[PDB]
């Protein structure tokens, strides 16, 4: 019953619990951004179903080392998250915002 994460606004198929990184020792990171937001980002290492939009930026960025886009579900455009690249170990990964997805069974 836990194993696949949907975007929770409209069901496509997003990551898997598998997929979960442990980025600086937890999957989960809680942080703000600017605008005084508070998100519980889980990381992985894998997402699959998002569309990835904007340039890279390192500005604000919550993992050091790391530029980011924004991840839109690609079947209803919510917010999800981000993409992180330009680090190492790893060079990429996914953090998601934890509430915009809903955990469940593959069938
Ligand atoms: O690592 C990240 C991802 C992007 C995120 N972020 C936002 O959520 C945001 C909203 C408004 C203006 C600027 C930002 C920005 O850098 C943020 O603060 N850090
Ligand atoms: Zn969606």
């Amino acid at each position: 019953g836990a194993s696949i994460f949907r975007c929770r606004q409209c069901g496509q198929t997003i990551s898997r619990r598998d997929w979960l990184l442990p980025m600086g020792g937890d999957h989960e990171h809680v942080v703000f951004n600017p605008a005084g937001m508070i998100f519980r980002v889980w990381c992985f290492s894998l997402a699959q179903g998002l569309r990835l939009i904007g340039a890279p930026s390192g500005e604000f960025s919550w993992f050091k080392g790391y530029d980011w886009t924004i991840a839109l579900c690609g079947q209803c455009g919510s917010h999800l998250g981000w993409h992180y690249e330009g680090g190492s170990q790893p060079q990429t990964f996914f953090g998601l915002i934890k509430d915009r997805l809903a955990e469940g069974p593959a069938d």
